[PDB]
């Protein structure tokens, strides 16, 4: 799958929802991370485009309690790059997963009504 970057201007930031929307709408779904080497793909694209210390939406949505945190797509959740201490459920709001675009490329759980960037895949 390609990976694209959408880091659009201040007022075109999206919720999670709209973001699924907008990837699908393409005929894709919100971008999966599902190793070492997609992740340096996604990283090499915001060094290339300059879109340095941006959060963007990935497919991160919670399942059932049970089953904790999904991806979009239905990939399996086994490669995993939360930043510590996350996901943390903070002030018990938070269901859907961001990505922090530095170098360290790392996760966090987020309110899905949050406005962010969004990655693609396609
Ligand atoms: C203050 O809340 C923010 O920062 C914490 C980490 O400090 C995250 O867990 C949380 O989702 C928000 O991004
Ligand atoms: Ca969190």
């Amino acid at each position: 799958l390609c990976f694209k970057l959408y880091a659009k201007g201040k007022h075109e930031k999206k919720t999670w929802f709209e973001s699924r929307d907008f990837c699908r709408a393409l005929g894709g779904d919100l971008a999966s991370i599902n190793n070492k080497e997609e992740q340096q793909t996604i990283w090499r694209l915001i060094t290339a485009s300059g879109s340095y210390h941006k959060l963007f939406w990935l497919g991160l949505t919670y399942g059932s309690p049970s089953e904790g945190f999904t991806w979009s797509d239905g990939s399996p959740v086994s490669y995993e790059n939360w930043a510590y201490g996350e996901p943390n459920n903070y002030q018990n709001v938070e269901y859907c997963g961001e990505l922090k675009g530095d170098p360290t490329m790392s996760w966090n759980d987020i309110n899905c009504e949050h406005l962010n960037n969004w990655i693609c895949q396609i």
